[PDB]
């Protein structure tokens, strides 16, 4: 268990000490053998801070007449692709330290899925169980007031999200006060934060995002033929279990995807106890017992289990608990031959190093939980467009199918019609399902399966080109590393 | 030069790449238009049980894997490059020009700079 | 034979006292029984006005070097998607209380086929008759000047759009005016007015918008299986017969 | 006891029938003796009306939950001297005839007096009475919003003022409401209002201003040697009694 702040700034001054040889041999200038040294060495330290880091007071207005201060922070890593894009956290715990990381954590996050506004990351000091929902309204109201006067929002500054404590309600009363005040004369006044609410701009399918992005994740390296040789097992879903845990938001939409296309999950812990079945779990109504309950201690048909799920045998495990979840504690106790995180962290660099000597393919955070990463830029652009995906073109490439078949049918007709046998060829009652339900819906958990793909053929190239065998995590931030620096690189870093 | 010089303003100008919203969408539309023509056939001859496997050509295969910006960018220029040569041979016929290309070519220009000073109110006053 | 401004709003208050009740029941909040009956009726007494309403005044200098003082008018009715987009009309007989119904119909009309922006009007009390070519460019030109400087025309507060007397030329003259004084850093500079020939930005087939939409109307209820049943015909222009006014 | 439009209105089609004869022959151009009076009669129609009136409609929620909608008006009379000054009222009789009134009225009165900026008027359909001190400053911090994102308030547009029932309590609210949205890059923000109070820009001696006017407004006639000897009496207060009203 060690610091987190740590962690981040160790993978990269790791990641840097592998890209920096195969990065000067790559350069194209007239300078020496060294002066090139001192040049990628330099802006690798330019990478590495994050440039502007804020921090504010508010005079908010208790219920009760009162006043109080509260406390904000706002850090931008980078700033060579604008916007920035980054949560807002409200938490009694959020130092000026953790915003810094987190900050960095995106920029690279949103460079191995090839998203192009860099990172950034905000906090509040405040609890919220412990406020109004008029003192709510207040304090995200001024926060945004006293952010956007210093260039921190905008559509083409930053722009944020939700994260934990922070759900719809609050990105409709930023994008309100930003609309209304500053951004009046501005045609993309809304297009300022992404997660708001579907009657204000917000895509559909977005809390499904992370869900989508995690079943995603896996299918591109399950079917890769050369690493599933070393793990020993077989491509596809097929004879496949798996196991989650943290049954929720990243959990819940994530076991139905899985489930739909063969892999049988096997058993869902929680913070509070844990379910066993090596038989198979439904998820729906694994779901529908705790829409009104609360808690999944005695699902009908799985049994108990308590204890430690991550040294359960599986075959994938995910683990959609907390940071800091996987250490030398039990690393030679997970019997699974495939990690894949599902949230910040869950593994510390020590279990790392136990995993790549027992042949255990961990998969990355940085990558998987890219997810809704990718649709917050899709709900960006929808807002920036000012239309709806496919609204132009549903009707019209509908006709265009039905004119082709009606082609086959004429040309084989003008062969085989003599015969006069008629030869009805009509669409597939999938194929129908998918043009009378056309909608938005479809382009968004379409271009989010293309994202996903694209990229990790990107880390399992690196992961050869370096050769790094089954480590992916550093294949992770060498991809962002090496994209990132090819900015810096061709811009002229200094104005000067 | 100018046509793409037109396209890179516009792939800056919407923020994002062309086709990636549509690639993988329009990939799924092309194997659900196959699978039903095969269908719809092994419903007339398919009580004979012989399968009919309607699948990509080779070339068109290697049309869908590697479809990326690169496909859009050299399309819309063939069809920029097309639209417009039918618009000088026209003006070459409707002043009996022959085979003068330069011309007629300056000719279109004037004409269509012409309607738009024109429709318009050039002075402010 | 009844007033018009007393219709529209009429139908307002009727359709309000219809779906307020089942919007109680969907509501999802820390609250009474009765102070959601007090937030709903609250709001609905917010959506009914018209949020903004102008009154110009404009000193023309007609041909002969006379002056006279052109009168104007608009109203934008919601604010909660903007910008806003709605016709102006040139008639003697524009009142004020004519253009806040119209603003308000345009808000509802546009909210049924999810068109995002919302609703606005405008008006000019002169008759286009009775005045020349140049005169009409000098009334245009200005009106925009006297109301983009209030912040009521620009790609993403206002769209005018034609209407009665007003054809494509007069959205010539709109746009050229605003692309030229105050939208000049703008990139967005020419989508401030719809409507405009075809050789500025106008779209293709747009004389035939009102037809295209009036044949698709219908359609889209003859093949509705159950409310034929009911009228007792079959569904299909098959062997339907028709017939037109105006 | 006549109406008060038509009163002042009467004033100017009067004062300009006495005017417009030695105004014509004072004019230096080449026009014909006819071709100038259609001149001079023309200015005089444009000066009349009010160029720009505008019409509000707010959603302020009460102190118990309700909401309401509040009502306003801003008339600007003229253009020709940048910016307006004019009050702000609250009064349950505030119509849009008497807003434009005094707005003319203002037009005049600061120009016998040579000071630049022209003439302007608020009002809001309300009665302080029946509102409590957060009710208030919600209604006058979102009367500035809703009229400042239309050009209507800043310190080169428009500059309003006290009045009756508006002290200046509310013109402390509408400076930081102003100085803190949309005049935040502006160095001359806080120059939106005047008559806020003594420590955010006030002016000394500002209660006495009225006071210290009507006294020096008598006595530049009280000496004035040749309109005394008409009423009979001699120049300076000495023997001079007088009465108050009010
Ligand atoms: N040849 C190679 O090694 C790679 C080629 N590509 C190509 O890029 C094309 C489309 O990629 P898009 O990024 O969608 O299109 P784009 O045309 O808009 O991409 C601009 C360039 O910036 C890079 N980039 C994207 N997001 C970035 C971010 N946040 N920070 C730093 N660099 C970023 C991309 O890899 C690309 O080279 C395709 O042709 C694809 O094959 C993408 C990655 C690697
Ligand atoms: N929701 C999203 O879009 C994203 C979420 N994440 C991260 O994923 C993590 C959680 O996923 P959420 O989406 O927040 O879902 P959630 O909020 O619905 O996850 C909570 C789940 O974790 C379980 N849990 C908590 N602590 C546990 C512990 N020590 N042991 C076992 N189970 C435990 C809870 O019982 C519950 O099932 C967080 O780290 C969050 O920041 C990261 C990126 C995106
Ligand atoms: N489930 C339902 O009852 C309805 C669902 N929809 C869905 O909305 C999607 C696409 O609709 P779009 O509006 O094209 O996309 P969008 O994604 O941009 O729509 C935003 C939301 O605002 C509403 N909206 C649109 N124009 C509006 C206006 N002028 N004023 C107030 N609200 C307005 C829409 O109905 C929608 O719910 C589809 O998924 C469609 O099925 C639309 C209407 C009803
Ligand atoms: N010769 C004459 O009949 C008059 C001469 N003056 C002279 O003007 C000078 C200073 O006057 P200021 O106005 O203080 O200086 P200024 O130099 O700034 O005055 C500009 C001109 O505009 C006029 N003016 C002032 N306020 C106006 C308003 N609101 N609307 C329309 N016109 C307005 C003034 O009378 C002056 O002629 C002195 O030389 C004074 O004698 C002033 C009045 C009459």
């Amino acid at each position: 268990d060690p610091n987190f702040f740590k962690m981040v700034e160790g993978f990269f001054d790791r990641g840097a000490s592998i890209v920096e040889d195969k990065l000067v041999e790559d350069l194209k200038t007239r300078e020496t053998e060294e002066q090139k040294r001192n040049r990628v060495r330099s802006i690798l330290r330019i990478i590495k801070p994050c440039n502007h880091v804020l921090s504010l007071s508010f005079p908010i207005r208790r219920d009760d007449g009162s006043w109080e201060v509260i406390e904000g922070y706002r850090a931008q890593h980078s700033q060579h692709r604008t916007p920035c894009k980054g949560g807002i956290r409200y938490s009694t715990d959020v130092s000026v330290d953790e915003v810094k990381a987190l900050a960095s954590l995106m920029t690279y996050k949103c460079a191995v899925v090839d998203v192009p506004f860099g990172g950034a990351k905000a906090g509040v000091k405040i609890n919220p169980k412990n406020y109004t929902d008029n003192e709510l309204e207040k304090i995200t109201r001024r926060f945004t007031m006293e952010l956007a006067k210093k260039g921190f929002i905008g559509p083409g500054v930053d722009v944020p999200a939700p994260d934990m404590s922070t759900g719809e309600r609050e990105m409709s009363w930023i994008a309100d006060t930003y609309a209304s005040t500053i951004g009046h004369y501005d045609i993309n006044a809304h297009a300022c934060v992404t997660g708001k609410p579907i009657s204000q701009g917000g895509i559909h399918g977005r809390i499904s995002a992370t869900g989508r992005g995690v079943f995603h994740g896996i299918e591109n390296f399950i079917n890769e033929a050369s690493y599933m040789s070393i793990l020993g097992m077989t491509p596809g879903f097929g004879d496949k279990t798996f196991v989650v845990q943290g049954f929720g938001n990243v959990g819940l939409h994530s076991m139905r995807y899985l489930h739909r296309f063969g892999a049988k999950c096997i058993t869902v812990g929680e913070s509070d106890g844990s379910i066993w079945n090596p038989d198979g779990i439904d998820p729906k109504e694994l779901e529908d017992f705790k829409l009104q309950h609360g808690t999944i201690l005695g699902f009908p048909k799985a049994k108990i289990y308590e204890g430690s799920i991550l040294e359960v045998d599986c075959d994938i495990l995910i683990p959609a608990a907390s940071e800091k979840q996987l250490t030398k504690s039990n690393a030679p106790r997970v019997k699974a031959k495939i990690i894949a995180e599902g949230a910040n962290g869950p593994t510390t660099p020590e279990a790392d190093k136990i995993f790549l000597e027992r042949n255990i393919m961990v998969i990355p955070d940085l990558y998987l939980n890219a997810g809704g990463v990718t649709v917050s830029y899709f709900e960006w652009l929808n807002n920036l467009n000012h239309v709806s995906y496919g609204r132009l073109t549903f009707k019209y490439e509908r006709d265009s199918n039905y004119h082709l078949l009606m082609s086959v049918q004429e040309s084989l007709e003008r062969k085989f019609g003599k015969h006069g046998g008629t030869i009805p060829i009509v669409p597939t009652a999938e194929f129908q399902d998918r043009i009378s339900g056309a909608s938005e819906k479809d382009i968004v958990h379409s271009g989010l399966a293309y994202t996903m793909e694209r990229s990790a053929r990107q880390i399992m190239r690196t992961a050869m080109k370096y050769n790094l065998g089954l480590d992916l995590r550093t294949a992770a931030y060498v991809n962002a590393i090496e994209k990132v620096f090819r900015v810096y690189n061709e811009a002229g870093v200094t104005f000067t």
